[PDB]
């Protein structure tokens, strides 16, 4: 007797397919220990179990239930056994596969599935309790591709550490620069490690690259003991086009559409159970593994035909993603759930309930591209572009904007953050400390790409580890503490991350200081205030106005330009007050010098 899939797979509302489909150990109805087999091949004439147990043969053939799922049992196979499916397709192909729903596959090139017990030892049943989506609380993520973070000394796919391994090295370097969560490139199986896991096969295998699915769920358990949040990058949109992966999966078009981009096959949204296999997909990460969120690949090319709203919204991928989002919410409320979309067509992160997609956060991409343009643009001209960096909070309470500088943005010749910036090697290092300063006191969650921390020079490769001997320089040593010190400010105070999309939290103070490239701004977070202002231009300002419409001390906080971080400023004076006299509804100055591309961020306390 072979368990039958939840009627919910056929409508699109399943989220656990895999307690049935793929391999489970169980015994039979004669009680012999061995591994259960089920397959969803509606258009299939025929399928075998293949393995290793008859030295790849014709294998166990699977009996068809009018479902389309075909079932079978192997007795006496030990978990790590491999396994295929030989699949005979209603167009009379035989392929063997890889089961769609493995656990765990060979390392690559090998595609065998491998049986898995997926019953892990967790202890963070405190963490799962203390859970939140962050809206009121520093959300600081670091991005982290498994593989190319930092490699076993002495060895890089032979020196590669263990999922346990990676645990023990990078938890400490998170918790000394206060990320409170990693993102994970998808760790979902793939052929390719130069797609960086873009073009998946294995939806439901964790790689093997970096050990087995016990040593992922060690990774999170360790992460949640240390206070630290996991992130899974999902690939929702399109699966990698290797024939013996999903495409034809049936000998018909099953996962993809009757009839575009890289290597990939576009997902088929109309089609229930794609939607189920999909739902199951993510919820995987957060069931079995004890995820902490989830962020979703290319979301503008499912919302709309061929990725371009002009060719119209495609509505069966917007009710796929509502509906994606709506089972996890409520599997998982205190998940983050995250896209983006610079289309800016859909209300990405407004409730399903008022026409939006529910997501939870959306990448900042005109943030990141409008504020990596104006640091790239000559000083010279820096004027006439003043309003580049002020455009973002025209719109930013349009959706719940995330400011992120991905991985995306440090490869194929578009330079690291550091190398994208004008000027000379110092004018770089000292406008770098202000683009963080930028990132960490505009509003908004943030999430950074490894190596930015470094001020990484040379570009993102995933056959290469991280340049960990750039420490060696005071520059990288001294700007990663600065790095840190972002960090413990943006964790530490009410004003930065406490009402972040409260618009009664951010005040402009200084906004049309074109000549000077001055930008001033209060956050109000918690009813506590601080002030925040940086020098764009390369010349310094002494005793630049700020207007305040109250008398106030400032204490500084932060020097993006103080000899801690290798900066030019050697200033004494941290503690200032304000003038009687100002402007027109703005009757105290707080005077401030401004290093040349120097930020500063002050405690306001008012006079009372
Ligand atoms: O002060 C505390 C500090 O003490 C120690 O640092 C000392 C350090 O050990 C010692 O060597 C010296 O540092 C000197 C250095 O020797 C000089 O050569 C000079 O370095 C500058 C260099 O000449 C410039 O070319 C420039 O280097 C850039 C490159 O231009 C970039 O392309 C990039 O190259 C790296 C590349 O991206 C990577 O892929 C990889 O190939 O490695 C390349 C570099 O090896 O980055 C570098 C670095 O930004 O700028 C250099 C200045 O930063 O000047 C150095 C400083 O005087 O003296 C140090 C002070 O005593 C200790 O090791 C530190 O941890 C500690 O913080
Ligand atoms: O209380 C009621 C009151 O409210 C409003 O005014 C207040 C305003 O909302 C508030 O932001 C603040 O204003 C500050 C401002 O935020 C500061 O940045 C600062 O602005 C002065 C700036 O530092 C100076 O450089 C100077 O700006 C220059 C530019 O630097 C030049 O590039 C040039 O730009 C022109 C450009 O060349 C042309 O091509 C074209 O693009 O147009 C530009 C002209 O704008 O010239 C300008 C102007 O010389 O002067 C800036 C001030 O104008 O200081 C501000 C306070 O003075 O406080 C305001 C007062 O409460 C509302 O507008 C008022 O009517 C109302 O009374």
């Amino acid at each position: 007797n072979f368990p039958t899939i939840d009627r919910s797979f056929f409508a699109g509302e399943c989220f656990d397919a895999y307690r049935v489909l793929g391999a489970h150990p169980c015994r039979d109805d004669f009680g012999q220990e061995g591994w259960r087999f089920a397959v969803w091949a509606p258009g299939a004439v025929a399928v075998e179990i293949c393995g290793g147990f008859d030295g790849w043969g014709p294998g166990v053939p699977m009996q068809k239930a009018d479902t389309g799922v075909w079932s079978g049992f192997v007795p006496g196979l030990a978990e790590g056994e491999l396994y295929k499916y030989r699949i005979h397709g209603k167009d009379g192909s035989t392929v063997m596969r890889a089961d769609p729903y493995a656990f765990s596959t060979e390392l690559r090139p090998g595609t065998a599935s491998r049986l898995a017990r997926m019953d892990f030892a967790f202890d963070d049943s405190s963490w799962m309790e203390r859970r939140d989506k962050c809206r009121n609380l520093p959300l600081n993520i670091y991005e982290l591709h498994a593989g190319s973070w930092k490699h076993k000394p002495n060895a890089g796919s032979d020196g590669w550490y263990n999922y346990r391994e990676l645990a023990r090295e990078l938890i400490p370097w998170l918790l000394d620069h206060r990320f409170t969560h990693v993102e994970l490139l998808p760790l979902a199986e793939h052929p390719f490690d130069g797609s960086w896991g873009y073009q998946t096969t294995g939806y439901f295998s964790v790689t093997s690259r970096y050990g087995d699915p016990a040593d992922f769920a060690a990774f999170v358990n360790a992460c949640h003991r240390m206070g630290i949040g996991v992130i899974m990058d999902f690939v929702p949109v399109h699966f990698a086009a290797n024939g013996d992966a999903l495409a034809n999966f049936d000998g018909t078009h099953l996962y993809e559409y009757d009839s575009s981009e890289w290597g990939t096959c576009n997902f088929n949204y109309y089609r229930r159970e794609v939607c189920s296999f999909l739902n199951s997909a993510a919820a995987l990460w957060m069931d079995v593994y004890h995820c902490d969120g989830i962020r979703m690949d290319a979301i503008s090319r499912a919302l709309y035909w061929q990725g371009d709203p002009n060719r119209g919204v495609n509505e069966g991928a917007v009710t796929f993603l509502r509906n994606l989002n709506h089972g996890l919410n409520e599997r998982w409320p205190t998940g983050i759930y995250t896209a983006e979309d610079s289309t800016n067509f859909l209300k990405v992160t407004a409730p399903t309930r008022y026409d939006g997609i529910g997501f939870d956060y959306k990448w900042d991409m005109g943030w990141m591209h409008d504020t990596l343009d104006y640091f790239a643009t000559p000083f010279g001209e820096r004027p006439d572009a003043y309003h580049k960096l002020t455009f973002s909070m025209q719109y930013f309470y349009n959706e719940l904007y995330l400011l992120a500088l991905s991985h995306d943005e440090v490869v194929h010749g578009k330079k690291t953050i550091i190398d994208k910036l004008w000027g000379t090697y110092e004018e770089k290092c000292a406008q770098l400390r202000t683009l963080y300063f930028y990132m960490y006191t505009h509003p908004g969650k943030k999430l950074n790409f490894m190596g930015n921390e470094l001020g990484h020079f040379r570009e993102w490769d995933e056959k290469k580890e991280l340049d960990w001997g750039l420490m060696k320089y005071p520059f990288h040593d001294s700007f990663q503490k600065y790095f840190a010190e972002l960090g413990r400010l943006y964790a530490t105070e009410p004003a930065l991350y406490d009402g972040e999309y409260n618009p009664n939290c951010f005040e402009w103070i200084a906004c049309e200081s074109r000549d000077e490239g001055v930008y001033a701004w209060l956050r109000k977070g918690a009813g506590q205030t601080i002030l925040c202002v940086m020098n764009t231009q390369n010349t310094a300002h002494k005793k630049f106005p700020l207007y305040f419409q109250y008398p106030c001390a400032a204490d500084e906080l932060l020097n993006s330009e103080a000899a801690c971080w290798n900066g030019a400023d050697r200033s004494r004076t941290r503690h200032l007050h304000t003038t009687d006299g100002g402007v027109y509804g703005r009757d105290y100055t707080l005077s401030v010098d401004l290093p040349a591309m120097g930020s500063r961020m002050y405690r306001i306390t008012p006079e009372a």
